[PDB]
RNA sequence: CUCUAGUGCAGAUCUUGGUGGUAGUAGCAAAUAUUCAAAUGAGAACUUUGAAGACUGAAGGGGGAAAGGUUCCACGUCAACA
């Protein structure tokens, strides 16, 4: 494990407003792929109510995630 | 061995049909966010189920007549066809 920053600054600024976060989601997504090298990624609902909590327009900057890898043999999911 | 007929094709912005052409290009159906996990499987974003959010609620709620007429339903199939 590594506990994790993701900063959801940029992706975010350029994006429309209303459909922002939906957006943000698929950069959690990309971040798993290059940091750990892993060929699955996974998430989970917990990340899901991670951002949308405050919801949008409105997203959390500072989101600090963590992650685990094992799954089957070994794939990084974000818990 | 000689007589007889619906008797020679390149064409009226024609006529009987396939095939070429733009072209695998555009279109892909009025801007009401979607994210994540499972059941089943040969194949799963879409069936179906759960977690969670957008959305409307003088209607995305409810509900009768004309008109149509079995399209509902359960059963049952993935070929043509969306």
């Amino acid at each position: 494990t590594r506990e994790y920053t993701i900063n959801l600054h940029k992706r975010l600024h350029g994006v429309s407003f209303k459909k922002r976060a939906p957006r943000a989601v698929k950069e959690i997504k990309k971040f798993a792929k290059l940091h750990m090298g892993t060929d699955d990624v996974r998430l989970a609902p917990e990340l899901n109510q991670a951002i949308w909590k405050r919801g949008v327009k409105g997203v959390e900057y500072r989101l600090r995630l963590r992650i685990s890898r094992k799954r089957n043999e070994e794939e990084d999911a974000k818990n």
